[PDB]
């Protein structure tokens, strides 16, 4: 059913992700046409002699070649078929949609508005990804502090295994491939179905932004806002954060906030807004406010996209880092890294910053988060220069910096998306009960270690 394709074109985009750094070249690139064919594929590489290496590829979004497969088989999982329409299921007492593992949320989104007007209720900040490749992590942006990341908005799974083995999994049957896929950094199987959440769209969004120049008062707000919701309470519907260079204090920290509404709430939003902005501490008239349909909110990152591609600025080098930070250490992060590390003249991107709820991540899953209630993302989206890799260089030592400052006063700060490589840095990242559950579930379903061999955890 599926064609292998040694097109230079092919293997060079196979080869390289959005980092810009990792370059490991694989032997072809399989194209499916059904999850039989990727079982086939798997089948083969579990059953020959060498037992070369197969990797998924989303839309190739990675940081540190974490889809690659070093002289082995990349798996284009985009696919550009029929399409499963969403349901209505009376005993989840919700709606759902199945979905391909290769398929791009933006065109999930785009499918569920126009067959009932439904969307998934958790995002990513950047709709141009897979659904495959954000369920092996977490999913993040700023409606995981209530709805929990993307993991946690998941019904079933359709799995390939690393034996080659098509599995149907979810909390009900075979739930140990299903909590173990999940975060689970591609180790156990390919993703070929994904069962969605969805509910209800809303129509629009009230994007709101309000400026601090007291971190103190930044942190104890975005903690306050992610705390409301009880007995279904006045609350936002996402909560993001970044840090501003001054061009009271030299940083400015922007909360990003929105309320989203249809037709019938349409009435009551501009009261709702005032009533939650009224018990906030930000500075006097810093509040900057859009109004625009939800597919305009959830798109805003592609259209930054089409500003940087425009200037030469998109197929640059990204050393993107991604840290989960315990919130009782927050605050020594802004003095340290923000006003520390990033201070002074510092050569691009943004730095995002935003409290979650451990209670939203379900503690089954492959996924690593602090040991405490909150916990803030904090994200150095900081990209090179064009053709400058001198620029690289210097962001990658600030990356390290940053890294050396959590190792140092003792912040259990975990990496989102870890690029560690070295064994010791793995069992640290899981620690000993998690690293036991990580390994015996690789035992399991991919004990040759064929999947997904660019995360270096494992080796065959
Ligand atoms: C490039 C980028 C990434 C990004 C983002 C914005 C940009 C410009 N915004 C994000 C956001 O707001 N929130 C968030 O949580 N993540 C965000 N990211 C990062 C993104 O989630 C990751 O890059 C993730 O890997 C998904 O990207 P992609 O779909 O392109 O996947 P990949 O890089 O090729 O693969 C990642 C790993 O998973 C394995 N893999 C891939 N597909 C599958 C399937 N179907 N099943 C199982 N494993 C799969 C790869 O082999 C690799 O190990
Ligand atoms: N403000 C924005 O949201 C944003 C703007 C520009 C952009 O850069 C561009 F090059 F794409 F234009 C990316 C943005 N956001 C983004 O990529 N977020 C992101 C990435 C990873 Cl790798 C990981 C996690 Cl957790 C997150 C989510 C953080 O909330």
């Amino acid at each position: 059913g599926g064609r292998l394709s040694v097109d230079a074109s092919d293997i060079a985009e196979a080869s390289r992700d959005f980092g810009g750094v990792a370059r490991a070249e694989p032997m072809a690139v399989f194209h499916p046409r059904a999850a039989g064919d990727v079982a086939g594929l798997v089948g083969a590489a579990f059953r020959s002699a060498r037992g070369f290496r197969v990797s998924a590829r989303g839309h190739g979004h990675s940081i540190s070649g974490q889809a690659q497969a070093a002289g082995g088989v990349v798996v284009d999982m985009s696919r550009g078929v029929a399409r499963a329409l969403p349901v209505h299921s009376a005993a989840l007492g919700g709606h759902y949609v199945d979905v391909w593992g290769g398929e791009l949320w933006v065109d999930v989104l785009n499918w569920t508005l126009s067959h009932g007007g439904l969307a998934p209720r958790s995002w990513t900040d950047y709709l141009y990804l897979s659904v495959g490749g954000t369920l092996s992590n977490a999913g993040i942006s700023g409606q995981a502090f209530h709805h929990g990341p993307q993991i946690s908005n998941v019904y079933e799974l359709d799995v390939v295994t690393g034996k080659g083995e098509v599995v149907t999994c979810s909390e009900t049957e075979n739930p140990d491939l299903f909590f173990g896929v999940l975060g689970g950094l591609g180790q156990f199987g390919i993703i070929t179905r994904a069962r969605i959440a969805l509910e209800r769209a809303p129509k629009r969004v009230r994007w709101i932004r309000a400026l601090y120049s007291n971190f103190s008062e930044f942190t104890a707000d975005q903690e306050r806002l992610i705390s409301l919701g009880s007995g279904g309470g006045r609350r936002f519907d996402y909560v993001e954060g970044f840090v501003v260079a001054a061009e009271h204090s030299s940083v400015l920290y922007c909360l990003e906030v929105t309320k989203n509404y249809d037709d019938e709430t349409a009435g009551s939003v501009d009261q709702d807004v005032d009533t939650l902005l009224g018990e906030l501490n930000f500075l006097p008239g810093t509040v900057f406010t859009t109004d625009l349909p939800y597919v305009d909110f959830l798109d805003r990152v592609h259209k930054a996209e089409l500003k940087l591609r425009a200037k030469g600025m998109w197929e640059v080098p990204h050393p993107w880092l991604n840290l989960f930070v315990p919130a009782s250490r927050i605050a020594d992060f802004d003095r340290g890294v923000f006003r520390g590390v990033l201070g002074g003249r510092t050569a691009g991107g943004p730095v995002l910053i935003y409290p979650m709820n451990k209670h939203k991540w379900d503690p089954r899953s492959s996924a690593v988060t602090p040991d405490e209630e909150v916990f803030y993302l904090v994200a150095f989206l900081r990209s090179a220069l064009p053709g400058a890799p001198e620029s690289l260089e210097a962001l990658a030592r600030q990356n390290q910096r940053i890294l050396d400052f959590c190792a140092g006063t003792g912040i259990g700060a975990k990496q989102y998306l870890p690029g560690h490589k070295a064994r010791h840095e793995w069992a640290e990242h899981f620690g000993a009960a998690r690293w036991d559950r990580f390994a015996r579930l690789k035992a399991e379903f991919d004990p040759r270690a064929i999947l997904a061999a660019g995360q270096g955890i494992f080796r065959p």
